[PDB]
């Protein structure tokens, strides 16, 4: 691919192809997109975040991370499509244009690069990071159980070999701490969205406690509107609700942390499908998934802008 216009959005890519894609996009829209490095992975790979902005200084921002669980390939594929979509819709779509004229968007397409490379090289179903534990032969931590929100509590495992191992201590994984520091230093984030797969669900806090959030009524209606918008394209059916009541108890989650930091609009998406293909979703469903997911995400962005 020599231009983001010749890039194949209908197929799965490697880490190098996604990283090259980032530089092409920045070179093509220098006035709108910029690439930031917020840290390095355990194995030394750079951790990139794309910033979409039309100016200003520390404007209210929207955070979107995809691929924290490496085997969920549909998310990184959706992230690349999203990045391109932002550059094409600005100045064409009234709604999105108004959003970008007042807010900045931070997009992290590959949140767990070490795991992503491993899924391409050794094990397609690997989900954790690749950090080495002092006294154990098992590798990795579940990056979505390593956050400082009910850390170490029921809903995660203390065994290094577990698929849901929470780690030695909150923020022990550099891939997580890098996001924590960035968001805290910025201090003006209004929405925080984490993209996962699969099961077709839209969730809001909390996952580690049965306690209801003070903003339940509002987020519940925002979530309802988002799924209605998402379903309008191809009829894909989504369920919504808090993490603990919709799935089960889970500790150390990212949106539980972001919400406790004051970021009101914290949501987690679980994309296609409902089990037919699971994590191995066919390449031919990449674009349809991205297109419908976009409508749901845009709906939450619109709400964030007016409140
Ligand atoms: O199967 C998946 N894919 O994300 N996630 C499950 C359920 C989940 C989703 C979102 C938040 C907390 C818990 C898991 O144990 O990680
Ligand atoms: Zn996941």
């Amino acid at each position: 691919a020599r231009s983001t216009n010749t890039f194949n959005y209908a197929t799965y890519h490697t880490l190098d192809e996604i990283y090259d894609f980032m530089d092409l996009l920045v070179a093509e829209h220098p006035q709108l997109v910029s690439k930031l490095q917020i840290g390095r992975s355990y194995e030394g790979r750079p951790i990139y975040v794309l910033k979409f902005s039309t100016g200003g200084s520390n404007r209210p921002a929207i955070w979107i991370d995809l691929g924290i669980h490496s085997r969920e390939w549909i998310t990184q594929a959706t992230g690349v499509w999203f990045a391109k979509k932002f550059t094409e819709d600005y100045g064409q779509d009234p709604s999105f244009t108004a959003i970008l004229d007042s807010m900045d968007i931070f997009l992290e397409i590959v949140t767990n690069p070490d795991g992503f490379a491993f899924t391409h090289s050794q094990n397609r179903l690997w989900r954790k990071t690749r950090s080495v534990t002092s006294s154990s032969l098992c590798v990795g931590v579940d990056a979505n159980r390593n956050w400082d929100a009910g850390f170490g509590k029921a809903g995660a495992s203390s065994s290094p070999c577990s698929e849901t191992y929470h780690g030695k201590y909150a923020n022990s994984e550099v891939e997580v701490k890098s996001i924590v520091d960035f968001v805290k230093d910025h201090g003006n984030f209004k929405a925080f969205l984490s993209i996962h797969s699969y099961s077709q669900l839209l969730l809001y806090p909390y996952g580690y406690t049965t306690q209801s959030i003070p903003d339940k009524t509002e987020l519940n209606q925002v979530a309802k509107s988002a799924v209605e918008a998402l379903k309008s394209l191809y009829g894909t059916s989504y369920k919504y609700g808090s993490i603990i009541t919709t799935i089960y108890q889970a500790s150390g989650g990212s949106i539980d942390w972001s919400y406790n930091q004051g970021i009101k609009y914290s949501f987690t998406f679980e994309l296609r499908d409902t089990g037919r293909y699971g994590f191995l979703l066919p390449a031919s469903q990449i674009i349809p998934t991205a297109q419908e997911t976009w409508l749901g995400v845009l709906t939450i962005m619109e709400h964030t802008l007016n409140n």
